[PDB]
């Protein structure tokens, strides 16, 4: 009546996929953030004199190495039937799958590997674009592959059916919290023995006026025209986030599965900690503590240690300094001995993709012991006295860290990490 | 190493439905055999296939939704219409379940997990034009929340209080069954020791209609009275439903020392992956049999243990056949001991909200030990030979565990199946 034991498996990364502002590729990613670099850029096309906005991070497109290049992921054909997020998913889930060398074949293989890939936000372009042309040219106009087209779990169900992965299939959304949920999710059903891999992440692309404009007008998006400035986690001047666009897919693997076949292990999952402010769709940020609070409870580990945050800090002058108290409250002393760094400075606000990039980056922290900086935080205001990582990457008991993923409608996640 | 899996109760359930609004009188219009599938009406549906649909009924007498009673005049204009929904149907839930957290801990022990399929399309379209027009001071600060999945979860956080673990999944018809599995996994992880868990969508209208119609997914039978017909020769596609279903699930010895009344035990949760189609279902059924072994496997159960299926089936010629194979293919002459029946005759498919509504029908089938039925099943085709509880509510008393299934499958290819038993 007070329940059963059951095994609890260990559970690994060994492959990472990124499509990011920073560009396309694993180590070439981490080489670019590691080295300072950003994607941030000005807003191009006369669409966008409608908002206050001027700045965003997208994905550079093209044949280049690093670049991204859709036609090597799919067709002509599979670009009418699929949203952008979809194809960058898609794309991500490749490269990462191939950084595992986790290619399955067998019937085994194939349903003994899920899917969790979440998104924050539908297109609302073809949402917007299908309406006009129901109206003016009639039913028969309107593409039959239009609901296929805008359903949230429609990247978890094209990568599944691309890859033929057969196991759990699972798409959530939760804004900001997205990619994280996904990580931790895919965790939760390897350890409990639903799947022996994962394939987990995030993808976003929601840069137009119509969205900036939603966002400017319910949150805070910086109004810096100088796209080298505008996003600063930390900063006194930091005045709200830059919005930016990708996908990211992380391979996640049973431990006695990845030794058995030889995988390059990059960092061990830990815990998985969840919370809700029930506040306001916080300045003490409470949800923010209870949330890393849940996650060092779920991994067994004490406050002390923790090495390394990647904080979710957006650059916000309230959510930055929420983050911040939360640390110190909850490491209290210790919080001056670890490291917290933002790289959103670097990549933007991935929104459903945020918290997949940078469970990414904590993961490669903890396989490379190296911390990518804060970009622009040149000085700060009393209150932020920690160790920020500013501006340029520092070298680095075991090695644990956590990444924090805080979202609209007050939905927290926090992951823990580990060097193995 | 091992960990303690704690065991899970459902202790509450609250349904906003086209069949009506509260559980136990939904309970009884549902057993009785009645239907909330209608007509649709105006003139902004012609040149649509699909000319019927499964309505919240709305209004001040019993039975009926009123917005009013759950949400203020000002909070309307915030949130869309399946928030409303579901802050109403998680309301009924807690209320019904004699839950409602005042204590810090009681709070923080709590969580929520709600989920949508699919956003109300028209408030983008709509929001667009006013962009265009009036500009963006015009826009309004609200349309962002509106157009947010997890806005359900967060707003049902902060009227109540509740801050456990908030999660919200998106997995098209499948939302439902993922929200109380994930939080039945939650909860004997020992994350929170209350969820509150479920699925809404409201989503009629010319533009989604239209979108499932051009995807060859609704029925065009204009007699709303035959249109939806699981297992019958003539199905022709679904039939497009609005509504919201929440239960309370908790820890067994919570509900046990403050003296719950519990429904059921959740012993099982299964998912899986077709693999196949964006849309189309696995005509062999291999993903729905692998959900079901999963879900059982979860469960500790044997087939052979299984007396009752809330089949997934939402009256299409290739959906019903390929869940009937697999029901026949994973139970074996077993298939023939145990009944199967879909409730979607009388609610319609209420997509995001269709795998919590079923899995509280299956629940109180477990509670009740009664088996709803399945509507306009007057015949069928030799390869459907088993016992749908053709139009009439059976009995379905044992001596042994009432244990059921309860299926969801979506687009996308995504499968989910709950495992439910008498206690
Ligand atoms: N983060
Ligand atoms: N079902």
């Amino acid at each position: 009546i007070e329940g059963r034991s059951r095994l609890h498996r260990r559970v690994v990364i060994t492959g990472i996929g990124l499509v990011t502002p920073l560009g396309v590729g694993t180590h070439l990613v981490w080489d670019r953030l590691i080295g300072g670099e950003s994607g941030i850029v000005s807003l191009v096309g006369e669409e966008y004199k409608s908002i206050p906005c001027s700045v965003a991070a997208y994905v550079p497109r093209g044949s280049d190495e690093g670049q991204f290049n859709e036609q090597n992921f799919v067709s002509k054909s599979d670009i009418k039937s699929m949203s952008s997020p979809t194809i960058m998913a898609i794309g991500a889930a490749e490269l990462a799958m191939k950084d595992s060398g986790w290619h399955p074949q067998s019937e085994a293989d194939q349903v003994a590997t899920g899917v969790a890939i979440g998104m924050g936000m539908i297109p609302l372009e073809v949402v917007s674009e299908t309406a006009l042309n129901f109206q003016t040219k009639g039913y028969n106009k309107v593409s039959p592959f239009f609901v296929p087209k805008i359903l949230v779990n429609m990247a978890a169900g094209q990568v599944s059916i691309r890859y033929k992965l057969k196991g759990p299939n699972h798409a959530v959304s939760t804004a900001c919290t997205t990619g994280a949920h996904a990580v931790g999710d895919s965790f939760r059903f390897i350890a409990h023995g639903d799947a022996d891999v994962m394939v987990a992440g995030g993808t976003d692309s929601c840069i137009s006026p119509l969205s900036l404009a939603g966002f400017s007008r319910a949150r805070a998006l910086s109004t810096n025209s100088d796209p080298k400035l505008a996003c600063r986690p930390f900063h006194p001047k930091r005045d709200g986030f830059v919005m930016g666009e990708g996908a990211a897919v992380l391979v996640l693997e049973e431990y006695e599965h990845a030794v058995q076949r030889r995988a390059r292990i990059y960092a061990e999952v830990l815990g998985y900690g969840l919370s809700g402010d029930a506040g306001h769709i916080d300045p003490e940020g409470e949800g923010a503590l209870r949330c890393m609070a849940a996650a060092l409870k779920d991994a067994g580990v004490q406050p002390e240690e923790i090495s390394y945050i990647n904080a979710h800090a957006t650059s916000t002058p309230l959510g930055d300094a929420a983050e911040n108290k939360a640390i110190k409250h909850l490491f209290k002393d210790h919080a001056y001995a670890l490291a917290v760094s933002s790289t959103k400075g670097a990549t933007g606000h991935l929104l459903g993709a945020a918290g997949a990039v940078e469970a990414a980056f904590t993961t490669l922290a903890c396989y490379y012991q190296k911390l990518p900086p804060t970009l622009n935080l040149d000085c700060s205001e009393p209150e932020f006295d920690l160790n920020y990582v500013p501006l340029k990457a520092q070298e680095w008991k075991r090695f644990i860290g956590l990444t924090n993923s805080f979202g609209f409608g007050g939905t927290n996640a926090t992951l823990c990490i580990a060097g193995l």
